[PDB]
């Protein structure tokens, strides 16, 4: 049953937590680049006949290169398995073509990936048709009881999912924190820019948990969090699993709602909800 | 027959299109806010011969060419081909350690699953020709090299290590010239140790040829010994050069002229390779 917990750079607040529950110490690469920008990597630690378990976040062009190379380095091995844990997979986004000729880049990058993995897994991927794009089993974990444990003693009245690919997710949430839910139909626009349709529901006085998967502009936050303040929403709470923040997101947020707590799939200040607990479920599945 | 200009190519790709009697193309590129790369191929490529050029050592380099073999998925083609000038992760084509990547195998593998053919010019080491699952073309730069420096006067032709001695004993030979090799020990990624042998350069004009420029200092520490010896003139030249930070003021202390090629381009990419590049295609078609 012996383990390997590898922490590349995007992941070592969650890898730390994940080896610590699980007993272990978590393996670092010595790393560095080469003077022309090309990406050195080596893995000092005998990795020989132990289930390797890569934690790391594939949506930069680094982050992808360290986990590439990674798959390289660990083959100097005879390892027992290789499972692949992206907290925030990358490229979930673009999971099909929107006009001719676009790449489906989750689709040519889970099928590297699966080529040099036994398993594949990523916490509340966007779409799950990526999910059909690997070779090997890749599973899709949740955050949600990571999230129900943070707001346990939280007052909420209704649970809101900003799009209606989230519906679920909320229904769980609400039903785990005995509230109501409601979803949005959202349409976006472009890059920055999304429309929304807000069912009647009387939220005046009420206080909102909205929850998405993906923070990225704020722009879905944002509007969600507009409208139902408009709606008189007392408080609104904010929380999504993946945290980018670019582009003057929490301001944007900010503007018309109380508080944001993501998780630690991608690390920031706002990473108040760990989801430790369920990667680790996971890989005593596996291991 | 189509061909893709990446962004690290345009010069070289245009050269190319030109003598093939072709308009290159270009896909629309952006980065999406989270910085996540987005392309995309307007132009029909339905039926055609598609030779993709870029090189793939940066990682963004190495994303547009992941990204593109998936775009072109898009279209029915006929063949696709992956000509990378400059090949990336060349100089890592072993483990040199327990525990490194063999970085050129997994991205050769990488690449070698999504196209019909893979070209490069003057791979750093030939193993890494073996790597791929379809046939991957070695071009040279000699030829070119050797015409560019046909009238000018040269004394020794000279390679810094071991490894860039068939090179320079090709060019010599071609030139009608002298040549001989430098032993080099590599100390860390910016320090070498050179042994020159014993050969008489005292008032003579060298031309230094090597396959990669990077930081420069394989070129600085020759070009220096060299000069210590009593060398009157040396020119510089490499198939690819990256030319990091400092290297330019570091080889012009000791030596008098940079020329390079069009593999990577630079102010000092006076040697095109788009002759043998072309001559490549019109093998594939
Ligand atoms: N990383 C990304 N950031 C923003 N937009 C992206 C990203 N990747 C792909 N897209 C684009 O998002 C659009 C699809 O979004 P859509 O499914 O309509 O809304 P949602 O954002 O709810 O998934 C496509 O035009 C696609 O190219
Ligand atoms: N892009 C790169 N830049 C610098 N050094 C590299 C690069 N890729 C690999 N290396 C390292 O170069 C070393 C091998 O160099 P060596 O073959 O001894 O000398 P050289 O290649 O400079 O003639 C190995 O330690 C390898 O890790
Ligand atoms: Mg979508
Ligand atoms: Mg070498």
């Amino acid at each position: 049953s012996g383990m390997k917990i590898i922490a590349l750079r995007s992941s070592l607040k969650l890898a730390a937590r994940i080896a610590e529950e699980l007993k272990t110490e978590p393996v670092m690469p010595d790393e560095r680049r080469f003077p022309d920008g090309e990406l050195y990597l080596r893995y000092d630690e005998d990795l020989t006949g132990h289930n390797i378990f890569i934690i790391g976040n594939t949506h930069s062009d680094a982050e992808v290169m360290e986990m590439i190379l990674t798959l390289s380095a660990i083959q100097d091995y005879r390892t027992k398995s290789v499972n692949i844990i992206a907290p925030y997979y990358g490229y979930a986004r673009q999971h099909q073509r929107y006009k001719n000729g676009e790449p489906i880049s989750s689709q040519i990058l889970t099928e590297i990936y699966s080529s040099y993995s036994n398993s594949i897994a990523t916490v509340d991927i966007h779409d799950e048709k990526t999910l059909s794009y690997s070779k090997v089993k890749f599973s899709d974990l949740h955050a949600n009881d990571a999230i129900v444990r943070y707001y346990k003693n939280v007052d909420v009245d209704y649970v809101v999912s900003p799009d209606d690919g989230g519906l679920a997710r909320v229904a769980d949430i609400s039903a785990k924190l005995g509230k109501k839910h409601f979803f949005i139909e959202k349409k976006r626009i472009d890059d920055r820019t999304v429309e929304m349709k807000v069912p009647n529901v009387d939220v005046n006085g009420k206080k909102l948990l909205i929850v998405d998967d993906i923070i990225s502009t704020g722009g879905t936050i944002a509007k969600s969090s507009g409208l139902l303040r408009e709606k008189g929403a007392s408080k609104i709470y904010v929380s999504a699993v993946h945290g980018l923040f670019v582009n003057g997101s929490e301001n944007k947020i900010l503007q018309n709602a109380d508080e944001i707590h993501v998780t630690d799939t991608v690390e920031s200040k706002f990473s108040d909800i760990s989801v430790y607990q369920e990667v680790c479920n996971y890989i005593r599945d596996i291991d």
